[PDB]
């Protein structure tokens, strides 16, 4: 996670739609924005959030009244979407910050997106979309999520600019817990196949040192000198969720706390005790660092009011 000095968001207040773990809250808040709402039905989700944010993210949005959402300047939802609009039409915030999965743009040959986008314009908001790999922002991980920044045209914001990518210098190897602490994470497997051999120095691209089993989903081991592959919250394999990583001879899955650091979360974040869950949580959450950037530049555009 990044420590942002200029709270280019101090004023504005946002709601955490589809809360999750508060990836967005973490972010904007750094930017100084204030969180007025949050909703999330997942019990263990509602659990962690509250653990680190002292509130139970209001239940299932589907039945929640948009005439109930507080007034905000940013609605963050990394998802039904029709609830957003539903709300985004009622509470018409200034900026509507969203983010989703890589394939969101392409899906159904652009339907999903043609819909959403147009559901924004027919809703009166500029639509900005672009995909960024966490790795491209001081984050060691092959993650590709979509980021949609929408502006209520009234603001006439013709200058927002997604963050400019930058080489990184922090790899998985860097975010691991003192082996002693990851011992219960090993998995002695006789059927290991070293499709490849260890690497010198480091590199940003996900080094698949070797697979296990039919070597498919959650059936691969990556080095620690590469970048943690896409954490999944629904994966199935022997090295699911996090995947397996060649950590000193023995091969082990990544630790929840490790997941975090690799998700951009700060270490202070109280992660859910249901390791199974946490994983799923992180598999579903967002890369903070990136969020922080986009956030910044979001406020940084709102703040450029000349004469
Ligand atoms: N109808 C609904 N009501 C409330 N929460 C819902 C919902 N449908 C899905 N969700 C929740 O919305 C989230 C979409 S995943 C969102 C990522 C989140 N921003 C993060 O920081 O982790 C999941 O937590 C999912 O359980």
């Amino acid at each position: 996670m990044i420590e942002i000095k200029d709270k280019q968001l101090t004023g504005l207040r946002f709601i955490d739609l589809f809360a999750g773990l508060g990836g967005f809250r973490l972010a904007l808040e750094s930017c100084g924005a204030e969180c007025v709402y949050s909703n999330e039905w997942d019990k263990y989700a509602q659990e962690v959030y509250e653990m680190n944010f002292g509130e139970k993210p209001e239940g299932d949005i589907t039945q929640v009244n948009e005439k109930t959402i507080p007034d905000h300047d940013i609605l963050c939802a990394g998802f039904l979407f029709f609830d957003i609009a539903r709300i985004v039409r009622e509470k018409k915030p200034k900026v509507v910050f969203m983010e989703n999965v890589k394939n969101f743009a392409s899906h159904d040959n652009g339907n999903t997106l043609e819909v959403v986008k147009n559901t924004m314009n027919e809703l009166d908001y500029s639509f900005h979309a672009k995909v960024l790999n966490a790795l491209d922002y001081g984050i060691p991980q092959k993650r590709e999520r979509i980021y949609m920044i929408c502006f209520r045209n009234d603001l006439n914001i013709q200058n927002f600019q997604f963050p400019k990518p930058f080489e990184l210098n922090t790899f998985v190897k860097d975010l691991l817990l003192p082996d002693s602490e990851v011992e219960h994470l090993v998995i002695d497997r006789k059927d290991l196949v070293m499709t490849n051999q260890e690497i010198e120095q480091t590199t940003p691209k996900t080094v698949r040192l070797g697979i296990v089993g039919k070597g498919g989903w959650g059936e691969r081991i990556y080095s620690t000198r590469g970048i943690a592959i896409t954490l999944s919250a629904y994966g199935g394999g022997i090295f699911a969720k996090t995947g397996g990583y060649l950590v000193n001879g023995k091969t082990r899955k990544l630790h929840p706390r490790e997941c975090a650091r690799v998700m951009g979360y700060p270490d202070s974040y109280k992660v859910h005790p249901s390791t199974s869950q946490a994983y799923k949580q992180f598999g579903n959450s967002v890369v903070i660092n990136v969020l922080q950037y986009i956030a910044y530049n979001i406020g940084s555009s709102l703040n450029f009011k000349p004469y």
